[PDB]
C-alpha cells in the first residue's frame, strides 16, 4: 500500500515520516470524461531531502550507539507530500493500516492537521518539526500532537514590538490563505491595535491565485502610500505576486518576513533583489550535529538501496538520465554543483528533525527501563518493551524530560509545545559572487518581561540594502509648537492635519490636540508659542510728561511764595493797603491750593488719590473765585465763609455717599490693561463744575458792568480778562474729556488746572507786582 | 465495520449520510494509565435526528416514482457524528472500504472539512445541506464538495448594511474558533471598516472554554459602552457564555445572530429572556415536502428495523428503558410530548437535504437517458448504467440542470454553489404559554444590484423584547451647531469631543470637522452659527447733528444774502459809498463760498468730495482775508490766485481719496478720508494763517481811528475770533479720531464765518436800515 517512491527500513520498531521532496503538484484542468489518473509533483526540494537524510541519520546513529535501547533495532517508512494534503493523505492510510509506533510529522500546517485529524483516532504520537500554527496546541481535538518548534504568538507580538521600536503608525499586511498565514496575521493585529499602529490594508494570496487577483493585489499596493508591509507567507505562495511586481518594477518598500519566508530560496534572487532588498525577518537558533555533512555527501544512486528517492535526486542535480537530456554515470561530484542540498551556513529544521527522533528514542529507553512497583500504569506498573504500545509511547512521552547533546533540557508543556529564542536577519548583497546573505543583526528573548524582550542593532541596517537613513512611515506629518490637530473625514486618526492656534491662545507641543490658555494677565505671543505678561498703562511722576507737568506746579508754587512775600514785606505801603491785605493773603493761600492740587492727578490711582484729586481744585478754584468777587467796592469774610462751605456740603456729602475708587479696565484693548479711576457719582461732578461756573460767570458779568473805571490800576479789566481765558481753556478740552479714555485724559487735566491758575495770578498781581 | 449504532439498507445503489444525533461528547480526559477506550456521547438531538428522517423519506419516494429510475433501487448507510470530527472519521474509513457512489454532507464546517479531505481521494461526490464556510468554495483542495446552502457572505454583508441602516458606529464582535466564524468574522470586519464602523472588542469563545477564559469575556464585555454585539457562532459554542452573563445579570445589549444560532433551542429559553430577548437573526427560505409529517409520525422501536436509532429515540422521548426509570411499553404518542422532533413551523434545512438527494438521483437519469453518439464523455459517448462509478456521476452533477417540485431551477455554479434570498426575524415572548417567538420583520434579496437588496419593517421591532424606540451606540454625542470637533488621543475616530468656534468664524451643520471663516464685510454673531453685516459709522444727513449743521449753514447763507440785497437796495446813500462799493461785493460772494463750503464734510465720503473738501474753504478765506486786507482788485486777485496753484498741483499730484478703515474695532468699519500729501494741506494752513497775520498786524496798528463806525476794532475782532476756533480745534483734531472730527471742523468753519460776518457788515447794516 502506498506510492512506489519511498525510503524503507526493518527493525524490531518502525517509524513514519512524511517530507516535502517537492515543491508542488503539476497544475491542469481534470474534465471528467476518461477516469482520472494520479497527480504528479513537478518541482524538486534539495532541503526537504536534507531533512529526509536528517531523520535516517538520527535513526541509524541511535541504533548504532550502544547506551540507548540495547538489543533492539529500529526501521523507518518515509514517504513524499509535494506540499500537498491529497498525497500525505495515502501516505497515512498506511500507516494506519507491520505498525508504526510514532510518526514525524509535515511541514505545513494544513498538511499536519490533516494527518493528526486521521493520527488521532489510533492514539499514534507525532511529532512535528515545522508547524507552528497556534490552531495545533488545543489538545481538546488533537489528542496525540507534539512539536519541536514554538507558536507564532511570540512572533507576532514580536513583529508588533519591532513596528513600535522603529516608530511607525502606517503599515500594511499581506497574509497567505492558510491555515498559518491567517491566525498569525489576526495575532499581529491585534496587537498592533493595542499599540496604537494603524493598517492601511490587507491582503490574501495563494499559490494558485489567477491573474486578475494578482493585479488587484499590485494595484492596491501601489495605490496605497504606506511603506511597511508585513508578510505572514511562505515562498511557494510568495512567488507569483514577487513575479508581477517585479514586472511592474515597483520600489521603494520595506518587507518585514515571517520565518516561513525569511530564509528562503525562491524569493533570494538577485534578480529580485531590487525590490526585496534589505528584508528584515526572523529565524530559529541552530543547532550541532557533528557527521551530519559526512552523512549527506556519501549519497549515490547504486549504494543506497534503502533510498528510493536518490535516483531522483541524481537526475534534478547533474541533469540526466540513468539507464535531449544526455545519459550520465554513476561517477561524478556532488561537491561541484550549487544546489541548497549541502549549501547551507546554519541547521534548524535539521535539529528539529533530530530531537524529534531523540525524543521517542529516550521515552522507549524510559518504558524499557521502568522498576516494578515505581511505574506509571495502573497500580504503579509499567509496559513491557517486548510488545510496547503507542498510547505507553505517548504517556511516557508526555511524562518525558531528558538532556541533549548540546546540554539543555528537553521538556513537553501541557500543550506539548517547546519554547525558543528568535533572531532577526536582514537581507544584503554578495559583492563576490552576487547571492543574498542574511546578516544578524539581532534577537529576541522569550523568558525576559514583557518590554524587555528586543534587542535591535541598528547600525548594522542596510534599509533598502543601499541606504543608512531610517525610513519614514508616518500617515502625515507632525504639528508644530503654534498648531494643533485636526480631523479628516473618512481617514484613520494616524492622518490629521495642522491648524494655527486662535489669537489670545497659545500652544507649546508639537503633537498637542488644542490649544492651551495661561491664566489672567496675560497674553499668547505673536505666534502663539508662549504667553506674555500684559502691560498697564498709567501717568505716573516717571512719565516724561509728569515731570514736566511737575516742573510747571512747583514754578507756581515758587511765584506764589514769593508773591506772598513781597506782599506782607510792604504791608503797611499804600499801594497793598488799597486793598484789603487779608484778602490778598487768603488770596495767595488759595492760589498756593490751587498750584497744589495738581500733583494728585500723576501717579498711580490709588484709592484715596482719585477720592480727592477733584475737590482738591474744586474747593481752592472756589475760594480764589469768592475772594475775587469780594474784592471790590467783617461781612466779606463771612460772605466767604458761605461760598466755601456750600461747596464743602456737597463734597462731604458726594464722598459719604458715593466714594469714587481706582479700577482696572481690560476691555479698550485685550492686549494692555488700563487703570483709571471712576467718579462714582456723576452728579455730584456735574454740580460741581456747575457751581464753578456759576461763581465764575457772576465774577465775569460783574467785572463787565464795571469795565471802564481806572480804580486799583484798572483791577475791573484784567479780572474779565482772566475768567475769559479761564472759561476758554475750560471749553477747548470738552472733546478731549468726551473722547478719549488713556492717559491723555490726566494730562489735559492738568494742563487746563496749570492754565486757570496761572491767568488768574497773573492777571491780578502783575500789575501791582511790576509797580511795587 | 463501523459502529454498531447506525441505520441500513440494501438495493443497487448505496448511498451515504452524515448526522448529528447527538450534541456533543463527554469531557473525561484520560491520563492513559490504561487502554484508552470508546468516547460516549451526551445530549439527544431531536432536529438532528428528523434532518435523518428526510434523507429516508426522500429515498423512499425516489424509489417508488416510476419515472425517475425505473429497474433501480437505492440503498442507504447513516451513521451519527456527534458533532466530532473523530466520530466522523470513523465511519468515512468505512465509505471508501458494499461501495458508495454519494455521501449527504455533514452539518459542521470543520467536519466537512475533514471528511472532504478524505472524500476527494477517491473522487466520491459529496453533497452537504448546512455547511456555509466560504472555505469550501475552494477547487483546488475539495474536487467533489457541493452544497446546497449558499455562503456566509451575503450574510457577512448584510450586518454591515443592517447596521449602517439602524445608524450605529460602536459595535463589539464575538465568534467561535472554527471554521465557521473566523472568516464571517474577518468580511463583517472589513465590510464594517469599508462602512465607516468602529469596533470595540472581539472576543472568541468555545464548546469546551474555561471558568477564568469565560470570566475574562464576560468583564471585556461589561467593561465597554457600546451595546451592540455581533455573534457569529452556535449553540453549543455560545451555551456557557450565556449562562454566565446570565448568572451575573447583564442586561440592555442588543445581539446580532448568524443563521447558526439564530433558531437554536438552546439559546431561545424563558429563563434567559431578560438577557437575550429581542434579538435579530437571518433565515433561510422554507420549502414544503408534501407527506413528511405523516413519515415523521410513524417512527417505531420495532416496526423500524433498519433504523436503529430508534430506540435511543424513544428512550430519550419517554424516559425509561427498552426490553431486548420505568420500562416503555411501546404504544404511547409522539404527539404527547413536546419535543422539537414534530414542533416546527418551517423546514429548511429539511428541505436541503431533501434538495441533496433529489440532485444525487437525477445526474443517475441523465446517465441512464443518454444517447450514443451525443454523450458527456470521450467521442461522444456515455457511461453504463450497470457499472456506473463515482467520477461519472461527479460529473453528470457538474452538469446538472432540472426543476425542482416546486419549479424552480436547481444548478451549480462552477465552485458548486447555489445563491438565495434571506429572512430576517425577531425574538419575541408569547403571552400564550410563556416560549420564544420568531417574527418576521424583513428580508435580504440577493438578486440586485448593490445598495437595493435589504428591506426592514421597523414598526414590527422590539428593542429588549419590551421597547419600540431606536437603541443608542455612539462612543459620542453629536456637536451642535457653532462647534467643532475634537481629537481625544488614544481613541478612534469615532469617539471625540466638542469646541466651540472662535470669534470671526461660524458653522451651521452638524458633525462639523472644522469652522468656517465669514466674508471680508460680515461678522459671527454671539452664537456662531451664521454672520452679520458689519456696522459702518459716518456723519449723514439723516442724522441729527448733521442736520442741525446743515440748518446752522442755510442760516448763514441767508443772511449773507439779504445783507447784499439791502446794500443792493440803498445804493445811493453815502453810507455804503464810505468804503469800497465794489469791493464788497467781492468780499460778500467769499462770505456765501465760504459759508457754502461746510456741506463737503456731512454724508458719505466719495471720492470727488474729498478732493475739493479743504481747498473750497482755503480759497475763499483767502480770498476774505485779502479783501479786508485793503489797485486794490489788481492785489487782492493776484493775492488770492497763487493759492490755486497748490490746489490745481495737489490735486494733479496727490489727489486724496476715500478709505474704509476695518483695523480699529473688528466689528465696526470706519470709512474715512486721508489727505495723503499732508505738504500741501500744511502748506495751506500756513499761507491762510499768514495772511491773517499780516492782515490781524496791519489793522492793529491802526485801531484807533474812527475813520468809518471803528471798523479796525471789529477787524482785528474777527481776526482774534478766527485765530481762536483755529486752536481750539487742536485737541479734538489729535485725541477725538471718528465721526467727531468731521462735526468740529464745521463747527468752527460756521463759528468763523458767523464771527467776520457779524463783525464787519452788522453795525452798519443796522445803522443804514
Ligand atoms: C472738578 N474739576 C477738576 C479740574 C478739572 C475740571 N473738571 C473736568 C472734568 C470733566 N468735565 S466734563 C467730563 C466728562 C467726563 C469726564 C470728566 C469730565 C474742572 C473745571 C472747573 C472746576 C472744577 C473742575
Ligand atoms: C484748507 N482748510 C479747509 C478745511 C478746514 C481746515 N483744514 C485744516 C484742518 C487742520 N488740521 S491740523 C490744523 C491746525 C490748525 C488749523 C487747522 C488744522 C482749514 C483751516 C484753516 C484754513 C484752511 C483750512
Ligand atoms: C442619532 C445618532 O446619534 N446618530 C449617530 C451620530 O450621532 C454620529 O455622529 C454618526 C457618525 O457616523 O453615527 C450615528
Ligand atoms: N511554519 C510553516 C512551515 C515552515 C517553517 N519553516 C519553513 C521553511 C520552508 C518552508 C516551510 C517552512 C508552516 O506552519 O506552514
Ligand atoms: N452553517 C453552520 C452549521 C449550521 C447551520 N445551521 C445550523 C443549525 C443548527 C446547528 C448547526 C447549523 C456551519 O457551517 O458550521
Ligand atoms: C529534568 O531532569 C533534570 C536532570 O535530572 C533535572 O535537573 C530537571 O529538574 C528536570 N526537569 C523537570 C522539569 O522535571
Ligand atoms: C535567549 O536569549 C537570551 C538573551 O540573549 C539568553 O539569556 C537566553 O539564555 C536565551 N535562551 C536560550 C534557551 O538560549
Ligand atoms: C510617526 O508616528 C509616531 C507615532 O505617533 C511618532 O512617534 C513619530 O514621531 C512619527 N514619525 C515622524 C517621523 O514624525
Ligand atoms: C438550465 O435550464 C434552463 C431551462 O431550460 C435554461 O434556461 C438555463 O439556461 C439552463 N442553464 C442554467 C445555468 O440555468
Ligand atoms: C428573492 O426575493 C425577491 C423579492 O424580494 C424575488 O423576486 C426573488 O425571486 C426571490 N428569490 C428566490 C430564489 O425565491
Ligand atoms: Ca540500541
Ligand atoms: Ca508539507
Ligand atoms: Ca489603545
Ligand atoms: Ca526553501
Ligand atoms: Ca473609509
Ligand atoms: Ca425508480
Ligand atoms: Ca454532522
Ligand atoms: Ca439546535
Amino acid at each position: 500500500y502506498g506510492p512506489d517512491q519511498r525510503a524503507q527500513k526493518k527493525g524490531d520498531i518502525i517509524l513514519g515520516g512524511l517530507f516535502p521532496i517537492h515543491f508542488g503538484v503539476a497544475a491542469k484542468d481534470q474534465d471528467l470524461k476518461s477516469r482520472p489518473e494520479s497527480v504528479e509533483c513537478i518541482r524538486y526540494n534539495f532541503r526537504g531531502f536534507r531533512w529526509l537524510q536528517a531523520m535516517i541519520f538520527a535513526i541509524e546513529e541511535i541504533n548504532s550507539s550502544p547506551a540507548l535501547l540495547p538489543n533492539l533495532t529500529l526501521g523507518y517508512r518515509i514517504f513524499d507530500t509535494c506540499n500537498t494534503v491529497s498525497k500525505a493523505l495515502e501516505a497515512t492510510l498506511s500507516f494506519v493500516a507491520p505498525s508504526t509506533i510514532a510518526v514525524v510529522g509535515a511541514t505545513g500546517s494544513g498538511v499536519s492537521t490533516a494527518v493528526a485529524n486521521l493520527l488521532g483516532l489510533f492514539y499514534i504520537p507525532q511529532v512535528s518539526y515545522a508547524s507552528s500554527s497556534r490552531l495545533l496546541s488545543n489538545k481538546n481535538q488533537f489528542k496525540s500532537f507534539l512539536r519541536t518548534i514554538p507558536n507564532d504568538e511570540h512572533q507576532a507580538t514580536a513583529m508588533a514590538d519591532i513596528i513600535e521600536y522603529f516608530r511607525w503608525n502606517w503599515v500594511g499586511t499581506i497574509a497567505a490563505d492558510d491555515d498559518y498565514g491567517r491566525p498569525g496575521i489576526e495575532k499581529f493585529r491585534e496587537e498592533a491595535e493595542e499599540r496604537d499602529i494603524c493598517i492601511d490594508f490587507s491582503e490574501l494570496i495563494s499559490q494558485y491565485s489567477d491573474e486578475e487577483e494578482i493585479q488587484h493585489v499590485v494595484e492596491v499596493i501601489q495605490n496605497s502610500t504606506a511603506k511597511v508591509i508585513v508578510v505572514f507567507s511562505s515562498g511557494p505562495d510568495l512567488e507569483p505576486l514577487i513575479k508581477e511586481i517585479v514586472r511592474r518594477n515597483i520600489t521603494g518598500k520595506i518587507w518585514l518576513a515571517s520565518e516561513a519566508w525569511a530564509s528562503s530560496s525562491l524569493i533570494a534572487m538577485p534578480q529580485y533583489f531590487h525590490v526585496v532588498g534589505g528584508t528584515i525577518g526572523f529565524a530559529l537558533k541552530a543547532g550541532q550535529i557533528p557527521g551530519f555533512r559526512e552523512f549527506l555527501k556519501k549519497v549515490h544512486p547504486r549504494k543506497s538501496v534503502h533510498n528510493g528517492f536518490a535516483k531522483e535526486f541524481w537526475e534534478e542535480t547533474f541533469n540526466c538520465h540513468l539507464q535531449f537530456r544526455p545519459l550520465c554515470t554513476g561517477d561524478e561530484n556532488i561537491s561541484s554543483v550549487e544546489t541548497p542540498y549541502i549549501d547551507y551556513t546554519h541547521l534548524r529544521i535539521s535539529y528539529n528533525v533530530y530531537l524529534a527522533v531523540y525524543s521517542i528514542a529516550h521515552a522507549l529507553q524510559d518504558i524499557y527501563t521502568c522498576l516494578p512497583g515505581r511505574g506509571l500504569f495502573t497500580n504503579g506498573s509499567c509496559a513491557d518493551i517486548k510488545k510496547v504500545e503507542a498510547w505507553q509511547v505517548l504517556k511516557h512521552l508526555r511524562h518525558l524530560n531528558f538532556t541533549n547533546n548540546m546540554g539543555e533540557q528537553v521538556t513537553f508543556d501541557e500543550c506539548g509545545d517547546l519554547v525558543g529564542n528568535y533572531s532577526i536577519i536582514n537581507w544584503h548583497l554578495s559583492p563576490e559572487d552576487g547571492s543574498i546573505v542574511f546578516k544578524e543583526v539581532g534577537y529576541y528573548n522569550v523568558y525576559a518581561k514583557k518590554g524587555e524582550r528586543l534587542f535591535i542593532n541598528e547600525e548594522k541596517i542596510l534599509w533598502s540594502g543601499f541606504s543608512r537613513e531610517v525610513p519614514f512611515s508616518n500617515c502625515s506629518r507632525d504639528c508644530l509648537a503654534g498648531t494643533r490637530k485636526g480631523i479628516i473625514e473618512g481617514e484613520p486618526t494616524c492622518c490629521f492635519e495642522c491648524v494655527e492656534c486662535p489669537d489670545g491662545e497659545y500652544s507649546d507641543e508639537t503633537d498637542a490636540s488644542a490649544c492651551n490658555k495661561c491664566p489672567d494677565d496675560f497674553w499668547s505671543n505673536e505666534n502663539h508659542t508662549s504667553c506674555i505678561a500684559k502691560e498697564i498703562e498709567f501717568l505716573s511722576w516717571t512719565e516724561p510728561f509728569g515731570i514736566a507737568l511737575t516742573l510747571f506746579a512747583v514754578l507756581g508754587i515758587f511765584l506764589t511764595a514769593f508773591v506772598l512775600g513781597v506782599f506782607i514785606k510792604f504791608r503797611n505801603t499804600p499801594i497793598v493797603k488799597a486793598t484789603n491785605r487779608e484778602l490778598s493773603y487768603l488770596l495767595l493761600f488759595s492760589l498756593l491750593c490751587c498750584f497744589s492740587s495738581s500733583l494728585f492727578f500723576i501717579g498711580e490711582p490709588q484709592d484715596w488719590t482719585c477720592r480727592l484729586r477733584q475737590p482738591a481744585f474744586g474747593i481752592s478754584f472756589v475760594l480764589c473765585i469768592s475772594c475775587i468777587l469780594v474784592k471790590t467796592n467783617n461781612l466779606q469774610f463771612l460772605l466767604v465763609f458761605l461760598c466755601t462751605f456750600m461747596q464743602i456740603v456737597i463734597c462731604v456729602i458726594w464722598l459719604y455717599t458715593a466714594p469714587p475708587s481706582s479700577y482696572r479696565n481690560q476691555e479698550l484693548e485685550d492686549e494692555i490693561i488700563f487703570i483709571t479711576c471712576h467718579e462714582g457719582s456723576l452728579m455730584a461732578l456735574g454740580f460741581l463744575i456747575g457751581y464753578t461756573c456759576l461763581l465764575a460767570a457772576i465774577c465775569f458779568f460783574f467785572a463787565f458792568k464795571s469795565r471802564k473805571l481806572p480804580e486799583n490800576f484798572n483791577e475791573a479789566k484784567f479780572i474779565t480778562f482772566s475768567m475769559l481765558i479761564f472759561f476758554i481753556v475750560w471749553i477747548s478740552f470738552i472733546p478731549a474729556y468726551a473722547s478719549t479714555y488713556g492717559k491723555f485724559v490726566s494730562a489735559v487735566e492738568v494742563i487746563a488746572i496749570l492754565a486757570a491758575s496761572f491767568g488768574l495770578l497773573a492777571c491780578i498781581f502783575f500789575n501791582k507786582i511790576y509797580i511795587i
